């Protein structure tokens, strides 16, 4: 099951609230692999606390590194269900406009965009 099916809306709002109290400077992010994905591996965890000062470009590099990919492997990251308009935008700005109602910022990745 996906993160949203795993935890109730109430539980998600609560997780976000706790992250605000304990990690004020981090953006609560949910990163999941596309269900049809075959090449790309699954991450070790689902929710991440990303320093609010990094832009999407750096986050992509971070994710690629956590996945231990090589320069030849394709990587595409969807935010709030759609592709990113700008990769130079600070995640703090991205959060304010693409955040889910429960408070988390959802991302999905796959080999083909």
């Amino acid at each position: 099951k996906t993160f949203k099916q795993r935890r109730s809306f109430e539980q998600r709002v609560e997780d976000v609230r706790l992250i605000r109290e304990q990690h004020p400077t981090k953006i609560p992010v949910i990163i999941e692999r596309y269900k049809g994905e075959k090449q790309l591996p699954v991450l070790d965890k689902t929710k991440f606390l990303v320093p609010d000062h990094v832009n999407m470009s750096e986050l992509i590099k971070i994710i690629r590194r956590r996945l231990q990919l090589n320069a030849n492997q394709a990587f595409f990251l969807l935010v709030n269900g759609h592709s990113m308009v700008s990769v130079s935008t600070p995640i703090s700005e991205v959060y304010e406009s693409e955040r889910d109602e429960d408070g988390f910022l959802y991302m999905v990745y796959a080999s083909q965009e």
